């Protein structure tokens, strides 16, 4: 039986391809996570078919009805076997599904207009305003944070005019890019880089990254392909396969 | 039932305590690890014993006999219940024995005294000279590498006079302290940012990691800690726990 | 039985909350006392509810009925069970009510616009003018002192022209602001530290305090709750949680 | 019946005249607190007898067989029935004997020799050593101190060598002197003033006041001098006796 690998649209992960509209099957998606899930199926030894999850979300669980949406949603209730996605390893998410070892380690970072080389040096300062999206996991890692630096940086945005969050993060990273260096971006390393590697090539990630995250492969809980997939992550990381997927994706297919 | 922790003398992980001839049980050890052991205990809700491993290895398969040593084979053989110790997840081990979602993150980095500020620029030029242990981790990644850089990196110090390998980490350390701005070591981060914390602070890390990995809760295979331990260790990472406890042990008990 | 806590409007004291229309009972209100208020029922394990004082008016007995209004008016009649905003330790209102240890401290400090740095360095000049309130404390204090410094201070500002006796601390701190470093304000010190961490930061606080004061909690006399409230307050200030309430509505919560 | 002040030797509060082998009664003291018993004496209408306490100790609990030692235990065994000295209103004494308020503020200072200013920048740098004493109230402030910048410096000075902290407040004023600037000492401001005042004239007062506390007379629980001695140092303190004593002793018997 073909194995259903659901997965989301997002660069440079999966992206529909230029002649996509004359092409059918896995043809006609191109990325880090399909080829992530070629050499899945190498080392396993299955045929796969790649679909976008309908909704477009990674995955969450509403406190009205206990429905989950996007593909966590499609892995809890059978409609796909595996999800092959940057799809962040949660614990909420890790008590309904599984997940393998990150593939993919990211993390909070600062993008600027391309000094200010650290998150406390942003924290003190306020000549450089900061700003986060309206609503997200990064949003709710500064609400609730104990350390100081992170504690005013939350005081400071949460009570500011304008506002300095933001609906979606391609209006931050315009954002950023108007503000001519007053307007700085926290996101994602991976996105961080991806956006730093585009045209015009304007844009610098700074700094490091203020906590630790990863991405994993995720199953139904007691499917027979979680301990086979978990061994090849680790085997495909040993042996430089996904160090060699991220290069290509975000550096040689750069633009900068 | 009193579950038994095995676990390494390692520093900043676990550490004799500096009066731990006057003490007693588990009092008698302090660390990151300790602190670590101390919080899944209490997540789970049990009690536990801390156990040094007798042969004061982490753990590796026999060439000939097939007998694992170490903590993993502690945890093979059922001489413990846990391991909490930085134990790298590797693909044999995960193998063998069950491994947690990745409590701290870690790669190779360079060691340099107190001019190079990447594996690139320490690849050009040949005026200072690095190298690796004898037989590791580090000195297989570098061995197998099929990128440019690390291969020539590897190519030079294969064909290198003096020999640039070292015995271990701790005459590493010394011969880049020696050399007088003409050695660099290649070692895990972590290390490579605790001695960059110690006394006479004479060394730095330059550049970012080279690959990218993890130290996890060792399980044995089929155990009922195995989930618990799993949750346990997401729960502190997104709590900002695992934050704490290493800016804790690396940096505010820092002497630089 | 619920505890009545009669306080007053006043910055960063108890102020509204910035939605408090959404809002009723005490999540209505927000400030230093409001959370001081918390710490008090929580160590004394009793329920209360915040109201504002009618008079809007801290408390003084009139000359003519000898009748006093504001909080020291309602628990003298028996309008309130306890008082806990910044009222200040005086001796007629000791001799009314029953005042707590100073759980804060301030004096008569020196507000100018960001050459002086003393008391006596004003006095010795004549450039720049200064005055405290037309009718108060300060006026009060500078009125019948004894000390050189202060009685040529008091002697200057009595015959002054322009007068330097402002009508109320907003007009005051406007004609710091307006007078280009031509004009000092005397004024509380806990007042010019706010004031110095608000927008748009063109005032600071120069010198040390002139006098010594202190914000105590007041309760009624011949009541059950100021043995208990003394002994909250005293084991509040022993662990830190004074000097952390402070920093939070004073530095935390600044803007500058 | 004349009323027994307890008192203890300590400059300036109560010292012992030049010629005081020939003198008899009161008259053998002089100090800060020998006037300030005159002047609640003066108040209340009663005459005194001066005695120093035998042991020459403050106050403090004994654990194991519970008894109280110094003037707090002069108090409570029927001893004396007022203290008028440099006693620290402390959560544990209160509970005991009975404090009015106080009469002198007073806070943990920097002690140099005559660079830092605050004490961040002292916990920052690691050139200019500081300690407390082997003993005392501010190692109890500093090890339950949560805030980031003191339990830094805490953590510093419990793993420090050469010991930094002092064995008595005599040899660390001596340390800071011989030290040419080297090590700062941490200790109360009022006797940081004190010694700032005194001959050769070399250390000085940097900073603010780490903390805050208080000085207060102390009567017996449960006595009939308790009010009348509150409102007397109430009367004291808006009169600005209070202040005149402080200068009187500091400053105009300086010698700087
Ligand atoms: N450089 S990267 O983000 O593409 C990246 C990140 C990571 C990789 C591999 C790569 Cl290539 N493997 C590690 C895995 C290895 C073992 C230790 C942690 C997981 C299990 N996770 S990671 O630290 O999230
Ligand atoms: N010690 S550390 O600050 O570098 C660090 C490192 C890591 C943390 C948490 C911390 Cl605090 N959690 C992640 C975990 C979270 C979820 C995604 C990857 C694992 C499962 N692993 S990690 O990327 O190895
Ligand atoms: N830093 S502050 O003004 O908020 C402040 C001021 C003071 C505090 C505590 C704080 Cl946090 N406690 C002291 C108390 C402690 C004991 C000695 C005096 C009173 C009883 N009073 S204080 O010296 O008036
Ligand atoms: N300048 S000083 O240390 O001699 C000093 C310190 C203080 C004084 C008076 C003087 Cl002179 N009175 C105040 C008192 C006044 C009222 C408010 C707090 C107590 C009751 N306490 S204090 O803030 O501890
Ligand atoms: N960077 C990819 C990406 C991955 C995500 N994974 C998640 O599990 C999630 O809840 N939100 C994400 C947002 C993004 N994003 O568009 O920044
Ligand atoms: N704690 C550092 C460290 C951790 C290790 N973990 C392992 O699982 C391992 O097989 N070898 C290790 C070597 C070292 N080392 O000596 O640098
Ligand atoms: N700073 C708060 C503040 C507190 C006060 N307490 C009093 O007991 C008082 O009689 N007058 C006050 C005025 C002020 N003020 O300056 O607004
Ligand atoms: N008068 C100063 C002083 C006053 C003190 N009051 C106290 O209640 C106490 O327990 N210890 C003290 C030590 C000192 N000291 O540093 O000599």
């Amino acid at each position: 039986k073909t194995v259903v690998v659901t997965t989301i649209l997002e660069s440079p992960y999966v992206m529909m391809k230029k002649n996509h509209e004359m092409l059918e099957g896995n043809e006609r998606y191109e990325g880090y996570c399909v080829d992530l899930a070629a050499e899945i199926a190498k080392h396993c030894g299955f045929k796969y078919k790649l679909t976008i999850v309908g909704d477009g979300k990674y995955g969450a669980r509403d406190a009205d009805t206990k429905i989950w949406n996007g593909m966590v949603g499609e892995l809890v209730y059978g409609k796909a076997d595996i999800a092959i996605a940057p799809l962040t390893i949660t614990l909420v998410r890790e008590e309904v599904i599984d997940f393998s070892k990150p593939f993919m380690s990211l993390g909070i970072s600062i993008m600027i207009k391309k000094p200010i080389e650290s998150a406390e040096d942003l924290s003190k300062q306020t000549e450089i305003a900061y700003g986060t999206l309206d609503s997200g996991s990064t949003k709710e890692f500064f609400r609730r944070s104990k350390i100081a630096v992170f504690d005013k940086m939350w005081t400071y945005m949460r009570s500011a005019e304008p506002s300095v969050f933001v609906r979606t993060t391609a209006e931050g990273v315009a954002r950023v890019r108007k503000s001519k260096g007053k307007y700085a971006y926290l996101l994602e390393s991976t996105m961080n880089e991806y956006i730093e590697q585009r045209k015009p090539c304007d844009t610098m990630k700074v700094g490091g990254n203020l906590d630790s995250k990863g991405y994993g492969i995720a199953t139904p809980k007691g499917s027979s392909l979680g301990t086979p997939v978990n061994l090849a992550v680790l085997k495909l990381s040993e042996q430089g396969v996904l160090d060699k997927l991220k290069n290509k994706w975000w550096y040689d297919k750069g633009e900068c």
